[PDB]
Formats: C-alpha cells, sequence, structure tokens
C-alpha cells in the first residue's frame, strides 16, 4: 500500500547522514561567476518587496533563505546592471507562486484552488505576452498574480518577438504542468522512478530561465537554430542536470516534511538501494548528461561566415549550462535547502535526514 511503502522508506532513511561531494566538480569545464551588482540590486529588491501583496512572514523568509537576486546573479553573471531587477523579480514571483501550489501548499489539495489559480495565472501570461497586451492587473487579481503583470511587461520590453513566443509558451507549460499534476485519481503506491523523472522533465519551471538569458544578454537565438537537434539536446541535457542535482540537494528538506516523491527515495524504493547507493547513482547520471551535452556542441550548425550568429549560439548554450551550474552554486550559497554550516571546508555537504 501507499502507507506501507512510505512507512518503509522513512524507516530505511531516518536519521541517515550522507556526505555529498561538491557537485560543481562534476561539470568542470563550465565555470560559475557572480554578477558584480548583486548587493545593490538587493537593496532595490528589498524596497520593491514592500509593495508585493504576499504575507510579510513569507516575504522575509524567501528573502533571507532563498535570496533569489543571488540566483539571478549566478544565472546571468555578465548582464548589465539594468537587467538584474526584472530577472530577480521574476524569481521572487515563481518561488512565491510555487510555494502555494507545491506538495505542501494551500492550493494543492483543492480542485478549485489549483484550477482557478492556474486559469488566472495563464490569463496573466496571455495578457502580458500575447499580441494584444494589457499589463494592468484585473481588480480582483490575487497577490501572486498581480505582481507578475509588471514583471512580464518589463521582460517583454527587453525581448524580441521570437524570444517572447518562447517565454510565453514555456510559462504556460510550467503553469499547466502544475495543473495537470493534480490527479482526480490518486494511485495507491509511490511512482516508478521513470514516470516521476519524465514528469519532472516536462514540468520543471527552469526553461524560462534559459530564455531569460536572451533578456539578460540582449540577443535573439533564431528558431531555426533553436530547433536543431543539437540545440534541443543541449537544452534537454541541462534541464536534466538541473533536475538531478536538485533531487540530491533538496533531499533533506523534502524528507523532513515526509515528502517522499524525491528521486533519491524512489530509487531506494524501486531498486532496493540504500540512500547512499541511490545518491551515487544520481551523481553518475549527472556525469553522463554533462558529457552528452558537451558532445552535442560539436554538432551545432556553426557558421563559417556569420560571427554574430556564432556569438548568439555560444551565449545561448552558456545560458543553458549556467542553469545547471548556477542552480548548484546558488544552493551552496543560500539556506533554502540546508544550513550553510552543513558544508565543510572542502565544500562537502553533510545531509542529515533527522526530524
Amino acid at each position: 500500500t501507499l502507507s506501507g511503502e512510505r512507512r518503509e522508506i522513512i524507516r530505511r532513511a531516518l536519521n541517515k547522514k550522507i556526505l555529498v561531494p561538491n557537485i560543481l566538480e562534476l561539470m568542470p569545464a563550465w565555470p560559475s561567476e557572480f554578477q558584480p551588482n548583486i548587493d545593490e540590486v538587493n537593496v532595490e529588491i528589498d524596497e520593491w518587496l514592500k509593495t508585493v501583496n504576499v504575507a510579510k512572514e513569507k516575504k522575509l523568509k524567501h528573502r533571507a533563505r532563498g535570496n533569489y537576486t543571488l540566483l539571478a546573479g549566478i544565472y546571468y553573471p555578465h548582464c548589465r546592471k539594468e537587467k538584474m531587477l526584472a530577472l530577480s523579480q521574476f524569481l521572487y514571483w515563481i518561488f512565491f507562486w510555487d510555494d502555494e501550489i507545491d506538495t505542501g501548499g494551500e492550493l494543492t489539495e483543492d480542485r478549485e484552488g489549483t484550477i482557478l489559480c492556474c486559469a488566472e495565472t495563464n490569463k496573466c501570461i496571455n495578457d502580458c505576452l500575447g499580441p494584444e497586451p494589457n499589463y494592468t492587473p484585473p481588480p480582483g487579481s490575487r497577490g501572486t498574480v498581480e505582481m507578475l503583470y509588471p514583471i512580464l511587461r518589463d521582460l517583454r520590453a527587453g525581448l524580441s518577438p521570437v524570444s517572447t513566443m518562447r517565454l510565453k509558451q514555456e510559462l504556460h507549460d510550467y503553469v499547466n504542468g502544475v495543473k495537470n499534476q493534480q490527479k482526480v485519481r490518486q494511485e495507491d503506491h509511490l511512482p516508478n522512478p521513470w514516470d516521476h523523472f519524465q514528469m519532472r522533465v516536462d514540468d520543471v519551471g527552469v526553461i524560462p530561465s534559459i530564455t531569460q538569458n536572451e533578456y539578460a544578454m540582449d540577443f535573439t537565438l533564431p528558431d531555426w537554430i533553436r530547433r536543431h537537434e543539437a540545440m534541443e539536446e543541449i537544452v534537454l541535457q541541462c534541464t536534466k542536470l538541473t533536475i538531478l542535482l536538485n533531487e540530491i540537494l533538496s533531499l533533506q528538506k523534502e524528507f523532513r516534511v515526509s515528502q517522499l516523491e524525491n528521486l533519491c527515495l524512489l530509487f531506494m524504493n524501486t531498486y532496493d538501494m540504500s540512500i547512499e547507493q541511490s545518491i551515487h547513482k544520481v551523481l553518475g547520471l549527472l556525469k553522463d548528461h554533462y558529457k552528452i551535452c558537451i558532445e552535442a556542441e560539436a554538432r551545432l550548425p556553426w557558421s563559417t561566415t556569420d560571427e554574430k550568429l556564432n556569438n548568439n549560439i555560444r551565449e545561448y548554450i552558456r545560458g543553458c549550462q549556467r542553469l545547471a551550474t548556477g542552480t548548484a552554486c546558488w544552493s551552496y550559497n543560500c539556506e533554502r535547502y540546508f544550513k550553510l554550516s552543513q558544508l565543510n571546508d572542502q565544500q562537502e555537504l553533510l545531509l542529515d535526514l533527522s526530524r
């Protein structure tokens, strides 16, 4: 049964300590950097957060432990300072919004709660990014949608129409992924890891961060290149890298609230592995996707005559790669997932599944 399976996974992982190596060592050719104005942007973000209609205790906790201006500064280390505010605001939106509709959220176990939120959020995305935009939040707009209107307005002001179409669809995909994960018909067992992994790859909200590199660095990747098999592969590999490293780095946080649909725990449940063995297998898949991604670079349609085109290809894939390294680097520099005292002087993370 579901209850028996959960009971057993908690038993086998309870109070375990796992020493996790520095994940950035597994992507050594992909460097991490920090946008040089993060602190000054955070001063602006703190003033802006006063105007956001999200509960004060929630805003303070996200700001302190999440600190998403830092995440934007690692994803987009070479952007001009003027781009940082919108990029940082967007991350505050998506983490605030996800908080209400993720596995522990207010809306997650209510049919109308999820469905009506997704309807309102999809309408905002359409209102701001479609061909007849209206950026004014409707009078009844809830706080986590009202704040999205000016953010999308500002991002669209720095994006071409081609990049805007990608951002729009990627956001709908994220919102619809949330809506479609709510099943009227719940299964009496933990999911097969393959089914869970497929769901995460389709529904993770990170592809909008790749497209926002086109805002950050003020360029447009042409669709005919974006649809090339090697570029599709690079996007997919970096998406998978980000999901897998996030499964490891979020294991402690998720286990402590008994949220057991974590890929590491599903490996334990389905393949009869210890938690150490399961993390080791995830790290092995990380190494694989890093190598697959690098191999795809040689197949890209590089130009022999158009260096501006080549520069856009190079920046687009560096944005993809910084999604993977940046999510890891940020996780090692904030307290969303664990206390930073849990890192030692060799950047090894001592996870502690006590509760």
